[PDB]
């Protein structure tokens, strides 16, 4: 909408208290002007019509329950816009500021978020296995990362690409994590899921066999559930990710860590310049190899290491 942008206060799913851009004109709109072409979010009523209604509110105050997903939502989506920005020069998900669109309330008892293509949306979960899902900034990232990979390396959402695709939403879910800096982990959705249940998560990338997700090529899932194994699957890339940036001896094998940032360096250019739709493991090892390699040099302990990571995780 046309307005002016303005500064509201409210408080997200956890009930921590945050600053929101949100633009005046009669109602004050989560709509934030100071990132890109706007950053809006949208009530969607416990419905699944999309995106529902661009969130008005009379005052600039965002305290209530009901405001408390909108609010994170609204954030988090500005916190990984600055992360791409700032990190790796990527203005939004298509690099040309596009807007970025996220609708919360969406269905009843929903436990899930996704990309529809278009826009993010956010279940309030059933309060037994998830709470509102955008109150875990590492999902938010989770599902813009979806936004980035559809424009960029378009991964085919099944099989070995697929669980490449999901691996890139935790691997960027997280190093979104550790940027904004508030309880960062490894972990994936700890901060909604299970509220009685403490100390676990949805999918763990150091250690994704505590939930049976596979941690190595061989113990891969070859069945037709989850188009393919893409939730499953993604344990392997992840584990092999968690050890570049901070090393381990998985399997036997050794891994120098690298640390957070070269991680994210060679898997962003990994997933710009060299994957494609269909690219497989075995491709995606060569293109972070070859993404090491222009970043650091090919004798470098960068690219060393990407072998030796992926190497333990039994894809050569
Ligand atoms: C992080 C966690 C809390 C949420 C995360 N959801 P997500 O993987 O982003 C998923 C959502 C979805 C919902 C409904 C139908 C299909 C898919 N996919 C998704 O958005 O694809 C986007 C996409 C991919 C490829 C091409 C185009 C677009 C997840 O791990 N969900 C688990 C529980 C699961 O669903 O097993
Ligand atoms: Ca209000
Ligand atoms: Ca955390
Ligand atoms: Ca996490
Ligand atoms: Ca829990
Ligand atoms: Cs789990
Ligand atoms: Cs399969
Ligand atoms: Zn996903």
């Amino acid at each position: 909408i046309t307005g002016t942008s303005t500064v509201g206060v409210g408080r997200g799913v956890l009930g921590d208290q945050k600053n929101i851009n949100t633009t005046y004109s009669t109602y004050y709109y989560l709509q934030d002007n100071t990132r890109g072409n706007g950053i809006f979010t949208y009530d969607a009523k416990y419905r699944t019509t999309l995106p529902g209604s661009l969130w008005a509110d009379a005052d600039n105050q965002f305290f209530a329950s009901y405001d408390a997903p909108a609010v994170d939502a609204h954030y988090y989506a500005g916190v990984t816009y600055d992360y791409y920005k700032n990190v790796h020069n990527r203005l939004s998900y298509d690099g040309n500021n596009a807007a970025i669109r996220s609708s919360v309330h969406y269905s009843q008892g929903y436990n899930n978020a996704f990309w529809n293509g278009s826009q993010m949306v956010y279940g309030d979960g059933d309060g037994q296995t998830f709470i509102p899902l955008s109150g875990g900034i590492d999902v938010v990232a989770h599902e813009l990362t979806h936004a980035v990979t559809d424009y960029t390396a378009g991964l085919i959402y099944q099989n070995e690409s697929g669980a490449i695709n999901e691996a890139i939403s935790d691997i960027f879910g997280t190093l979104v994590e550790f940027y904004a800096n508030k309880n960062p982990d490894w972990e994936i959705g700890e901060d909604v899921y299970t509220p009685g249940i403490s100390g676990d998560s949805l999918r763990s990338m150091s250690d994704p066999a505590k939930y049976g997700d596979p941690d190595h090529y061989s113990k891969r899932y070859t069945g037709t559930q989850d188009n393919g194994g893409v939730h499953i699957n993604s344990g392997i890339i992840n584990k092999a990710a968690y050890l570049i940036s901070q090393g381990g001896t998985h399997y036997g094998v050794s891994v120098v860590g690298i640390g957070r940032d070269k991680l994210g360096k060679i898997f962003y250019r990994a997933l710009t310049q060299y994957l494609t739709p269909t690219s497989n493991f075995s491709q995606l090892r060569a293109a972070a190899v070859q993404s090491a390699t222009d970043l650091y040099g090919s004798t470098s302990q960068e690219v060393a290491s990407v072998k030796q990571a992926f190497d333990a995780v039994g894809v050569k």
